[PDB]
């Protein structure tokens, strides 16, 4: 499924994220965007034989299990496929599990690289929160 801004930014709350580890909802929307573009059923291949899943892009390597990546250790305990469902339950649940371990929101390249450090705010302006 492919969330708009405002209606992810919703569900990324009425989830227990506005604020989860001290990061604001705005930071997940933005990591989310620029990560997947709002779109659940989106995949990507690193070289290392590894794959992102869901929409916000979790990594085969270390959290979930696609059953075709190696050095494996499947930290959240679900398919990768799980965490491409139009419900972002699973997605949410493995994320917060990432973001407490300790690198918090740099464990995502694009959050660092285009996220941090920018008004964040800006990607729940309009929304009814």
């Amino acid at each position: 499924k492919v969330f708009g801004r405002c209606e992810l930014a919703a569900a990324m709350k009425r989830h227990g994220l506005d604020n989860y580890r001290g990061y604001s909802l705005g930071n997940w929307v933005c990591a989310a965007k620029f990560e997947s573009n709002f779109n659940t059923q989106a995949t990507n291949r690193n070289t290392d034989g590894s794959t992102d899943y869901g929409i916000l892009q979790i990594n085969s390597r270390w959290w979930c299990n696609d059953g075709r990546t190696p050095g494996s250790r499947n930290l959240c305990n679900i398919p990768c496929s799980a965490l491409l469902s139009s419900d972002i339950t699973a997605s949410v649940n493995c994320a917060k599990k990432i973001v407490s371990d300790g690198n918090g929101m740099n464990a995502w390249v694009a959050w660092r690289n285009r996220c941090k450090g920018t008004d964040v705010q800006a990607w729940i302006r309009g929304c009814r929160l």
